[PDB]
């Protein structure tokens, strides 16, 4: 049915966009993977900008649901940050989606449609908000020690994660991501 | 003359690639800026992969010459790292080239030509080598204090720089880059 074809197009486009960003895939590539013709893609999504806004909105919904599940299941804020690091290490291992869609698109902001840029920036502010709240709970519970504010530390940890994803993709390697991100976690442990 | 046209094409392509990466510009865009026709671009560069390898090799030559000049002019290793941070803050201010060509291309590695990937990875290993040597001199001179090895700290600082460039481009802002990168520098000051 129609819904399943729309889901297949979004699945496919998400995998392609993680390889090379907004301009690295075409509707022809989606036809090659999913088997629908070009005109059919347009019935589902009236433009590529709309397809990518829909993909990023779904990616954020899933990203927020996954860090919420960490927050729910894990009592200690430090262990929530450690489990978030572990989640990305598993994604880089599985190698299907070894990069954050929004971090990748952020590097291309100046050429992206404005509607896509809105979705990408919303993920950054939202992830920063989550990390800020986890760090604040860690202070409130005497589980962490910080220099500077929780928000400033959240912004450093998010930048370190995005830079570590980039180093793992570049000069190689399944231990890079942890080797870069974990020392902060051990620093801030009370 | 011929050389000047080749330089103009590389200048133009460097500015375009910093906006959106490898797939965000075409030879038509270069013709629009530089005024040569499509066939003329091909006389200078037999393929787009070759044009981009030439651009990245020139960008690295310049990047290495600039950090070498820091190293030459500045005696204290900590002040060499602080001046490197300042160099990127000035680039983000001037807004012409507010992102590293190689950091941007690294996010697209899976779709890049292999010859381009070689040049991008060479920049990462080389910048990591430079930062490692600056950190080692800082230890040898009693100017810095590190947890873990100099190379592991170099890899964190390079990832923090690349992640900070990304946050400055994303959820906005000429103070983000320093706000993320400078706390490390003050941490490691002896």
């Amino acid at each position: 049915n129609p819904q399943s074809k729309a889901d297949d197009i979004l699945q496919c486009a998400r995998t392609l966009i993680i390889r090379g960003g907004y301009n690295s895939f075409s509707y022809a590539d989606i036809s090659q993977v999913v088997g629908i013709r070009n005109a059919s893609i347009h019935h589902h999504f009236p433009s590529k900008s709309d397809l990518v806004c829909k993909l990023v909105s779904q990616y954020r919904q899933e990203a927020e649901a996954g860090i919420a599940e960490l927050e729910k299941n894990i009592s200690d804020p430090l262990e929530q940050l450690r489990a978030y690091i572990g989640y990305w290490e598993g994604c880089i291992a599985d190698a299907t989606h070894p990069f954050c869609v929004c971090a990748l698109l952020a590097s291309e902001i100046p050429v992206l449609p404005e509607t896509v840029v809105l979705e990408v920036r919303a993920h950054f502010r939202s992830l920063s908000d989550w990390l800020t709240a986890v760090l604040e709970r860690g202070i409130a519970q005497g589980r962490l020690v910080l220099t500077g504010t929780a928000r400033a530390n959240a912004e450093i940890f998010m930048a370190t994660v995005h830079g570590a994803m980039l180093s793992a993709r570049a000069h190689g390697d399944a231990a890079t991501f942890g080797a870069i991100t974990r020392p902060m976690l051990e620093r801030i442990t009370a």
